[PDB]
C-alpha cells in the first residue's frame, strides 16, 4: 500500500455570508474568507503521516488568527508575520481519521482563512499548496477579488477612483470657486456622492449595515446654513428619498452614533458640520450603490454679516462614508472682502484734491462737504451688485444740508457691455436721494439698473460729496453708513487721532 494520496485541490473565496465572490468587487474591510478544499482520499492509498496546507496571503489582506482557528477545526494553525503566510497542519486526530480504514475512501476536511481586505482599488489574489507526507505537493488554482478604487479594471468595467467632489456656485449656476463673496451672498455648494465605482458590488450584509453617510465640514465662523434649500438628486435627475439631514455645533455635541461613524472612518471635523445619512442602509445600497448612481447634494450656505467687518477667507470640505470607509473631497476656498467705508471733511468737490490730514476745524458759516467714501468691492465677485447707498445723519444744531451732492467713481468700473468708466467720473446721474429734512438725514442711492449693469468681474467703488454749511460754533458728530447688498457697514474717520 505505498503511493501517498494525491487529491486535486480547489481554493474558493467567499464573503462573510459564505457567497462565492471570485473575480468580483467587494468593499474595503469586507471580511474575505479562503477555503482550501481537497478531493476525497481514494481506497488503496498509503498511510497519510502529515497533511499541510500553506497559504501565502495577498498583500493588504489582514489575517484574523482567532477567527481562522474558529473556522478550521482538526488543523493546527500557525502564522508567519514577515511573509503574511498561514500554515494548517492536520492534527493527529485528523490523520487518525485519514488512516482509519485504508481500504475505503475518506472525505477530507478543509481549513478556512478568515481576514479582511485593507486597501482601496486593489486586486487580491490567492492560492495555497498542499504537501503530503513531507514530500510531494501541489499548488492550487488562483482566486481573487477586487476592492473598488481603480480604473481600467478587467473584472469591473465601471471601477474608477472613489472621489467625492465639491464645487461652489451663485444662483445663476456659475462656478464661483476662488472668488470674493460679499457678506449676505450665498454659496450654493454642490457636493457629489461618488458611487459609480461601487456598481455590481457583492459585499455581505454585515458590511452594508455599516451604512452610508456624507459630511460637510462647513466653516461656521464665516457661514450659516440655509438647511431648507438642500436638494438631494440622483444622476438620472430624480429626487432622492431615504437620506436625512442633520447639523451639529461640534463632534462632542452630536449623538453616540455619529461620533462612532466619524471616529471609525478617521474623520475629525473642525467645530460645526452638516451630516447626511441613509435612513435604511440596505434600501440605499439596493437603489443607488449597487447600481452605480452618483448623488448630488446642493447645500447652500450664506455668509454672515459679522464677516464683512473682519473680512478673510473660509474653506469648505466634504466627506463620503461608504461601508464605514472615509473619503475626502477637494477643498473649496472663497474670501469675504473687508468693506471699509471712510468719512472726511473737504472744502472742495474735486476727487483728485490734496490729501491734507490737519485737524479740520470749520469756521462759522463755511460751506463744506462730507466726503463719504464707499466700500471697495473687489474684482471677480459672486453675485451682481444691486444696492450701494450712502446714509448720512447730520447734526442740525451745527450743520444744514445745502441740497447739493455729487457722486464719483473711485476706481475704474467695467460694465458688462465692455465699456469702462474711469476713476473720477461723475456718477451723480445714476443716483437719487431720499431726504428727510426734519429728522436731519439723507440717503444717496445708486440706481439698481445701473449697479446690475456692472460686471461681476469688475471692481466697484464710489464716493459721495454732500454739501453743508456750518451754522454754529462747537464741534459736531456726523454719522455715515454705507449699505451694500442689504448689509450696513459703519464708517470710520479717514484720519485716526
Ligand atoms: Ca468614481
Ligand atoms: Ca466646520
Amino acid at each position: 500500500y505505498k503511493l501517498a494520496v494525491q487529491p486535486q485541490v480547489n481554493k474558493e473565496i467567499k464573503n462573510n455570508n459564505d457567497v462565492d465572490i471570485d473575480k468580483t468587487l467587494v468593499a474595503k474591510q469586507s471580511v474575505v474568507k479562503f477555503q482550501l478544499k481537497t478531493a476525497d482520499l481514494p481506497a488503496g492509498r498509503a498511510k497519510t503521516t502529515s497533511f499541510v496546507l500553506v497559504d501565502p496571503l495577498p498583500s493588504g489582506y489582514q489575517f484574523n488568527l482567532e477567527a481562522t482557528k474558529a473556522a478550521s477545526p482538526g488543523f493546527d494553525v500557525s502564522y508567519d508575520k514577515a511573509t503574511n503566510t498561514v500554515t494548517f497542519k492536520a492534527t493527529a486526530a485528523t490523520l487518525a481519521t485519514f488512516n482509519a480504514d485504508l481500504t475505503k475512501s475518506v472525505a477530507t476536511i478543509y481549513p478556512t482563512v478568515v481576514g479582511q481586505v485593507l486597501n482601496d482599488g486593489a486586486t487580491y489574489k490567492n492560492n495555497f499548496t498542499l504537501t503530503v507526507n513531507d514530500a510531494y505537493g501541489i499548488k492550487s488554482n488562483v482566486v481573487r477579488v477586487t476592492t473598488p478604487g481603480k480604473p481600467n479594471d478587467p473584472d469591473n468595467p465601471n471601477n474608477n477612483y472613489i472621489k467625492p467632489t465639491k464645487v461652489n456656485k451663485n444662483e445663476n449656476g456659475v462656478v464661483i470657486d476662488g472668488k470674493t463673496v460679499l457678506a449676505g451672498s450665498t454659496n450654493y455648494y454642490e457636493l457629489t456622492w461618488d458611487l459609480d465605482q461601487y456598481k455590481n458590488d457583492r459585499s455581505s450584509a454585515d458590511t452594508i449595515q455599516k451604512g452610508f453617510y456624507y459630511v460637510d465640514d462647513y466653516p461656521e465662523e464665516a457661514l450659516e446654513l440655509r438647511q431648507d434649500l438642500v436638494k438631494i438628486t440622483d444622476a438620472n435627475g430624480n429626487k432622492v428619498t431615504g437620506v436625512s439631514v442633520d447639523h451639529y455645533t461640534s463632534l462632542e455635541a452630536a449623538p453616540q452614533e455619529v461620533r462612532d461613524v466619524l471616529s471609525k472612518a478617521g474623520i475629525r471635523p473642525k467645530g460645526a458640520f452638516q451630516i447626511f445619512r441613509a435612513d435604511n442602509p440596505r434600501e440605499f445600497y439596493d437603489t443607488y450603490v449597487k447600481n452605480g448612481i452618483d448623488l448630488k447634494i446642493v447645500s447652500p450656505m450664506v455668509v454672515k454679516k459679522q464677516m464683512g467687518q473682519t473680512g478673510g477667507s473660509y474653506e469648505n470640505q466634504a466627506y463620503q462614508i461608504d461601508f464605514g470607509n472615509g473619503y475626502a473631497s477637494n477643498i473649496v476656498i472663497n474670501n469675504v472682502p473687508k468693506i471699509n467705508p471712510k468719512k472726511d471733511v473737504t472744502l472742495t468737490l474735486d476727487p483728485a484734491d490734496t490729501n491734507n490730514v490737519d485737524g479740520q476745524t470749520i469756521p462759522l458759516n463755511t460751506v463744506f462737504n462730507y466726503r463719504l467714501i464707499g466700500g471697495i468691492i473687489p474684482a471677480d465677485h459672486s453675485e451682481e451688485l444691486f444696492e450701494y447707498n450712502f446714509y448720512d445723519d447730520y447734526d442740525q444744531t451745527g450743520d444744514r444740508y445745502t441740497g447739493q451732492y455729487k457722486v464719483f467713481a473711485k476706481v475704474d468700473i467695467t460694465l458688462k457691455d465692455g465699456s469702462v468708466i474711469k476713476s473720477g467720473t461723475d456718477l451723480t446721474q445714476h443716483t437719487t436721494a431720499e431726504v428727510d429734512a426734519t429728522k436731519g438725514a439723507l440717503t444717496i442711492k445708486f440706481k439698481e439698473d445701473f449697479l446690475r449693469s456692472v460686471s461681476i468681474d469688475s471692481a466697484f467703488q464710489a464716493e459721495s460729496y454732500i454739501q453743508m454749511k456750518r451754522i454754529a460754533a462747537g464741534t459736531f458728530e456726523n454719522t455715515y453708513v454705507n449699505t451694500v447688498n442689504k448689509v450696513a457697514y459703519a464708517s470710520e474717520n479717514l484720519y485716526f487721532q
